[PDB]
């Protein structure tokens, strides 16, 4: 048994080659690209001398003991289980590398031409690097999206008419894609497999109603195995069960949604990003209610008492096919609920009439999400995207001052994108829209607050159930515990490279100076904070359009 030898014959070599190549990437991403290729060009022609004979020296080591070496020949404590988990531990979700910049279309179309193999192969390397934890089959999805865009587009006349527009819908994308699946890991690592499955459970049943339990639980259950495997560095493995578990769904559509026939008739790579992002298929018609198999029978305690979570993935199966509108969140809590009572009930005397009532504890439940996204939605369309983010800004940081700044800005940015995405949802898709995204986008909060804890109130609303993330965020209150910074007159200070940047890049710089007020002034009036930035709005632009641009900057140093 040779696993580099399997997993080259699965998945062939250009897949190999850039699987690999990743796994190098997310591991030491402080490593030059050229001296990862020689590594990985080493690798794949190892696994060659493997395919043809299996029993060849050094082939039957674990892909573990062949990469953690290949890796180290540049934390490397000689046992191979432990040197593994010293890679997984030390990835930076923020790496601190130079930003990439984005050479005019021209330079991009010689270099795609020049040497095609190392313009892409660079665009896999650099962002491995940056995403450490992103979705490794799915990389090799957008990979082939960056190459038609090149293909096309500089053999068109106005080649960056053509080719912008689909490289920032494709960074957008990824951006996206990184922070969901940073989730998935998450749900993983800090709270096991028991939360990540009962997570799919729920996913799957609001996108397959149709199926059975038992479908859904096949499905779960190799589901789970795919990102068990790619948030633990197996990227070769993750990439294999993956495609098998595509052509399972293919082979047996009937069984599992109507709406697979244009995507099982895609490529490879296209055909799981297909599935991924399938519609909810359409509820089965005459559907009973659960209160006869999870109330109103008398063999509830039964059933419970053989596999208490295979009966509590049946209700919260039963439970999603019903609700497309819930979010997953939402149908977690209404499974614990059922699994708190059932824990009470079934060691009474008498538990039907102890959990008949049950259900009515789910009704308060569901009207706190829909509360949320109703009053937030109705003062996004009152602000603007833009004017949004700026109140979430002072709330925020006057709510855990903290956090750095560069943490406050981010995530208040992407809440600002939650209302942009789902408000324009009817109340039916705006629950698992919102609440679903908040769940990331706290995540990225909790992770980037990870890495340095500066507050301890975060911290505990990370650890404790994520579950209850959203909740326990949403009653922070203002911290007066916190002391207000003294002036640092650098920090209001700008230089005329304002001018270049765009207007993007420009409205985080002003965004980042209104976190800096509040964490000087923390009892600021909401009328003083927007009379200091428009203030300082005005001499952004009417500094920079004059002839002496940094001359009248050093001006307004008072
Ligand atoms: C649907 C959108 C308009 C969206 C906008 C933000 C809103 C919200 O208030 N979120 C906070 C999360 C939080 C808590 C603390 C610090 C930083 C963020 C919470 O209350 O959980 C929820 C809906």
């Amino acid at each position: 048994k040779s696993e580099v030898a399997h997993r080259f014959k699965d998945l062939g070599e250009e897949n190999f080659k850039a699987l690999v190549l990743i796994a190098f990437a997310q591991y030491l991403q402080q490593c030059p690209f050229e001296d990862h290729v020689k590594l990985v060009n080493e690798v794949t022609e190892f696994a060659k001398t493997c395919v043809a004979d299996e029993s060849a020296e050094n082939c039957d080591k674990s892909l573990h003991t062949l990469f953690g070496d290949k890796l180290c020949t540049v934390c490397c404590a000689k046992q191979e289980p432990e040197r593994n988990e010293c890679f997984l531990q030390h990835k930076d979700d923020n790496p601190n590398l130079p930003r990439l910049v984005r050479p005019e279309v021209d330079v991009m179309c010689t270099a795609f031409h020049d040497n095609e193999e190392t313009f892409l192969k660079k665009y896999l390397y650099e962002i491995a690097r940056r995403h450490p934890y992103f979705y490794a089959p799915e990389l090799l999805f957008f990979a082939k999206r960056y190459k038609a865009a090149f293909t096309e587009c500089c053999q068109a006349a106005d080649k960056a008419a053509c080719l912008l527009p689909k490289l920032d819908e494709l960074r957008d994308e990824g951006k996206a894609s990184s922070a969901k699946q940073r989730l998935k890991c998450a749900s993983l690592q800090k709270f096991g497999e028991r939360a990540f499955k009962a997570w799919a459970v729920a996913r799957l049943s609001q996108r397959f109603p149709k199926a059975e339990f038992a479908e859904v639980s096949k499905l779960v259950t190799d589901l789970t195995k795919v990102h068990t495997e790619c948030c633990h560095g197996d990227l070769l493995e993750c990439a294999d069960d993956r495609a098998d578990l595509a052509k399972y769904i293919c082979e047996n559509q009937d069984s599992i949604s109507s709406k697979l026939k244009e995507c099982c008739e895609k490529p490879l790579l296209e055909k799981s990003h297909c599935i991924a992002e399938v519609e909810n298929d359409e509820m089965p018609a005459d559907l009973p209610s659960l209160a006869a198999d999870f109330v109103e029978s008398k063999d509830v305690c039964k059933n419970y008492a053989e596999a208490k979570d295979v009966f509590l993935g049946m209700f919260l199966y039963e439970y999603a096919r019903r609700h497309p509108d819930y979010s997953v969140v939402l149908l977690l809590r209404l499974a614990k609920t059922y699994e708190t009572t059932l824990e009470k009930c079934c060691a009474a005397a008498d538990p039907h009439e102890c959990y008949a009532k049950v259900f009515d504890e789910f009704k308060p439940l569901v009207e706190e999400p829909q509360n949320l996204i109703k009053q937030n939605c109705e003062l996004f369309e009152q602000l603007g995207e833009y004017k949004f983010q700026n109140a979430l800004l002072v709330r925020y940081t006057k709510k855990v001052p903290q956090v750095s700044t560069p943490t406050l800005v981010e995530v208040s940015r992407n809440l600002g994108k939650v209302g942009s995405k789902c408000c324009k949802h009817p109340e039916a898709k705006r629950m698992p829209c919102a609440e679903d995204y908040l769940s990331v986008v706290l995540n990225q909060l909790c992770v980037l607050h990870e890495k340095t804890p500066v507050s301890d109130r975060v911290t505990k609303c990370c650890t404790e159930s994520l579950v209850n993330r959203r909740p326990c965020f949403s009653a922070l209150e203002v911290d007066e515990t916190y002391v207000p910074k003294e002036f640092n007159a650098e920090t209001f200070t700008f230089h005329a490279d304002i001018c270049t940047l765009s207007e993007k890049e420009r409205q985080i710089k002003k965004q980042t100076a209104l976190v800096e007020l509040v964490k000087h002034k923390p009892k600021a009036t909401k009328e003083q904070l927007k009379a200091v930035m428009d203030d300082f709005a005005a001499f952004v632009e009417k500094c920079c359009k004059a002839d002496d641009k940094e001359t009248c900057f050093a001006e307004e140093g008072k």
